[PDB]
């Protein structure tokens, strides 16, 4: 039985997957097994927008052309991001070879254009994009201030702790000239099972939320948030509960976007893997997908 089969009227099941992929005798498996994929690397800043006003589509297209021809499904991974992230976005060398922020303008406008562009280049053949990965420190011992917790990244150099919500609200405009599109915008992020890190990306998509809802009668800015999943035979399944009922409360759709489960057995695995599944079908009306890496 495919896992795509069993979780059927539940959520889409997924997987992170490269150009080989897509090639023979790798592509009957993905298709028989997965309903969505995710660009493992193709759809990274540094593959989009490697120089200065420079977009590269063409291996992106080549990409997801071929996964729509099979019958797929694609999330867009990732607008925005800290790593695999080319540094004229957000930084130029001073006079002496030191890397420095540029101004918060210049760099607002770099952020708004690559999130716009890319967008609209590929329009409804995503279903979803990750707007945002990885904003938030690990173990941050403030949750209550999200801005405190968030790591202080070369876009958090540039632009502030509002370069959040500048680049889902860059994201948004986008969807509102484009009403035809289905596209829910997600926030994702890793060790979501820490309780503080889950507070500190409540406390940020809650305030982030709230204020564009009160102005927007009631629509979210953030339609999702990702836990990736990046587990271990040893994480604690009631802290990965808490950590999902706490973003289900937001009102949000929720995903798992980056599933494996490490070493710190095989046995352990399953031990685990059976764990979640559980928890997940519990609450399936609120996950919309959970893809494996
Ligand atoms: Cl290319
Ligand atoms: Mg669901
Ligand atoms: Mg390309």
């Amino acid at each position: 039985a495919p896992l795509k089969d069993v979780y059927k009227n539940d959520f889409l099941i997924g997987n992170a997957i490269s150009a080989e992929d897509l090639e023979g005798t790798r592509l009957e498996l993905l298709k028989m097994h997965h309903d969505v994929v995710t660009a493992g690397n193709a759809m990274k800043p540094d593959a989009l927008q490697p120089t200065k006003g420079n977009f590269t589509f063409t291996a992106a297209d080549a990409m997801i052309d071929k996964v729509l021809a099979e019958g797929m499904k694609m999330h867009g991974h990732v607008l925005v991001w800290h790593q695999q992230s080319p540094a004229w976005l957000n930084t130029k060398k001073d006079d002496n070879n030191n890397t420095v922020p540029l101004g918060r303008d210049e760099a607002l406008d770099n952020l708004r254009t690559h999130i716009q562009t890319v967008m609209k280049h590929f329009g409804n053949k995503v279903i979803s994009w990750d707007v945002v990965n990885e904003a938030m420190n690990d173990n941050p011992s403030n949750p209550a201030d999200y801005k405190a917790s968030l790591r202080q990244t070369p876009w958090y150099q540039a632009i502030g702790s509002d370069y959040v919500e500048q680049a889902f609200l860059a994201a948004r405009e986008v969807l509102d000239e484009n009403p035809s599109w289905n596209i829910k915008l997600y926030y994702n992020d890793y060790n979501e099972d820490n309780q503080n890190k889950a507070t500190a990306i409540y406390n940020m998509v809650k305030d982030i939320n709230d204020r564009y809802a009160a102005a927007h009668n009631g629509k979210l800015l953030i339609d999702g948030v990702g836990m990736q999943g990046h587990y271990n035979i040893n994480t604690n399944p009631d802290n990965v509960k808490l950590s999902l009922e706490k973003f289900i409360s937001l009102g949000v759709e929720v995903s798992v976007s980056e599933l494996d489960v490490t070493a710190g057995l095989a046995v352990g695995q399953a031990y685990l893997y059976a764990q979640l599944f559980k928890l997940y079908k519990e609450h399936a009306d609120h996950i919309a997908r959970v893809t494996f890496w």
